[PDB]
């Protein structure tokens, strides 16, 4: 594609990951400072999380209840508390390769790069958004429990996702770094739903603005419409509603080319209804929607 | 599996250097005592026309070049020339030097591209060695002297560094020896691209991914020969099957349960027919950067 969804270079995250062994159960942890941060459901065995009772099931447990090893380094544990679906690991040694980092909960629709780590140790990283129904997109490795999201600024990890669950079809559920949930889900083995999943509108528009820039401009017209126009003919195939707030963050990319978000919207709109037709933007033939107006001027 | 996902940069990003010559800057490939480079930095806007890098080189001492490693600028004593590369000898190893080999990768092999921005690592992403030995891209998606690699176990393979952008958009480079992939010159110039086909192969290993993940609505009781497949793959701009192809793919054949001439006959309905707007794998068009070695990797 002429246009690549690049995740962040993985290396300050890499010196990060650790493995955490409790009982048989085996995941990844975010070493941070003299803390291990994984989920708390590896406490839990194959029979426990059918119903887990979480605090019932910790107090049975003690500091050697647990075998924390980076690389071939082994960590004395020496502490352990539990913040709403995190564990907290407090270790006896402090992690020297530590990032000047940050912990942010950020927005549906929002994007980031996922590590995804075996047993571990690292794997690949890949690049992603946080999806309108509160999940994220993969496979057997993309979401191996303990695997974190992040953005880098400069020299800023902030890390926003951690791998909990699996959903029925390679869709993956997660919390933020305080232990909270991303939308309506819950860390035990269940019969769980994903929502209606939609078509991220603003991410959407800001790749045909990379598209314009980048020279591709067939798609563009002299029509303008309206914003309530758009969003019925948008609900119609799926797409996320327009608000007004959005229109102000498409504006440095309309200065940019002198493209009115309008006028892009009435280019999106008969992209929707007739196709690419044999064409292409960017290499692709699909609207991408997982490049954040933020990820466009970054990349540009 | 779903996701095209790249190797860990992390050993990687202590390996890029910036290298600046004249009025010019571009990435650089630190490894040991010796610096790696497009040795197009040494041109102007206007040499690049129609370069001689012999004489251009001749009449440059050790300090037209500068080299730095974030801040730490290295000293450079010792320019020699290996083919479409710089080496620079710097007076320090890289004491961030991993085990590492450099190797020449057949088209239609994948790896993942470091894109840096003057030394600087931007992003990382995954991606496929064209047939016609190109890799598409932007401005940022890989500013020259950015590098191609795999990783296995302890040691890095470098494979790729970017060197020139052509017309269309897309973009030609080495292996870290110096040697073009395809009839590419490092000359600002037309070039003649061979056609850009589909990889076959990886189609096919990305179709065994999708069985492997339960996701089997596109296979049919329905047979083709080698031979019959072809006729449809050309036409549909598939480069042809070879029998070295239908071996790589022998283990994922015995593992899922389905012979790779019947995964032809399930390939052959789905280019014919379309996908009735259906997704293998939740997408809704067919991906070939995925090789066969990519697909048991990644389960």
């Amino acid at each position: 594609s002429g246009f690549r969804k690049m995740a962040f270079p993985s290396g300050k995250v890499e010196g990060c990951m650790v493995q955490v062994t409790c009982g048989t159960t085996t995941l990844n942890g975010l070493w941070l400072d003299d803390t291990v941060y994984c989920p708390r459901h590896v406490i839990c065995t194959a029979e426990d999380m059918l119903n887990p009772n979480y605090e019932d099931l910790l107090i049975r447990k003690s500091n050697h209840s647990f075998l924390v090893q980076a690389g071939n380094v082994q960590l004395r544990v020496i502490g352990h508390s539990m913040q709403n679906c995190l564990l907290r690991l407090k270790v006896d040694t402090s992690n020297p390769k530590t990032p000047k980092y940050k912990f942010v909960r950020i927005q549906p629709g929002q994007t980031f790069s996922v590590l995804a780590c075996y047993n571990g140790s690292p794997s690949g990283v890949y690049q992603c958004a946080m999806r309108p129904n509160h999940t994220i997109k993969g496979s057997a490795l993309n979401g191996s429990c303990g695997s974190v999201g992040f953005n880098i600024d400069y020299d800023c990890v902030s890390f926003c996702y951690m791998h909990h669950m699996e959903l029925p079809t390679g869709v993956h559920a997660g919390t933020d770094l305080e232990g909270k949930f991303y939308g309506p889900f819950v860390d035990r083995q269940t019969a769980q739903a994903a929502g209606t999943d939609t078509t991220i509108t603003l991410n959407v528009l800001a790749w045909l603005y990379a598209a314009v820039i980048n020279g591709d401009r067939w798609f563009l017209n002299r029509f303008t419409t309206t914003l309530n126009d758009f969003n019925l003919v948008a609900m119609k195939y799926n797409y996320e509603p327009l608000t007004q707030d959005h229109v102000d963050i498409l504006g440095p990319l309309s200065a940019q080319t002198g493209i009115a978000v309008l006028d892009m919207c009435a280019a999106l709109k008969e992209l929707l209804q007739n196709g690419m037709n044999g064409r292409t933007i960017l290499g692709s033939t699909i609207l991408e929607d997982e490049f954040t107006p933020f990820d466009v001027v970054r990349q540009c």
